[PDB]
């Protein structure tokens, strides 16, 4: 699906050896600007073992 193509790309970004050490807020805003929804950002973070709540993502993006 289109959603899972976005999430798969996001997982590759979050697993990057350099990206993983950058701030959460930078990663979240990056993924939003690439077109992920807040829910999709939650899924990507969960899939790399660092779950973020939906409301935390909403706060970062507000």
């Amino acid at each position: 699906s289109e959603r899972e193509k976005r999430v798969s790309n996001a997982v590759e970004f979050l697993l990057d050896s350099r990206v993983r050490r950058t701030p959460t807020s930078s990663k979240v805003h990056f993924l939003k600007s690439k077109g992920l929804s807040a829910e999709e950002i939650c899924e990507a973070f969960t899939k790399v073992g660092q779950p973020k709540t939906l409301n935390e993502i909403k706060r970062i993006l507000s």
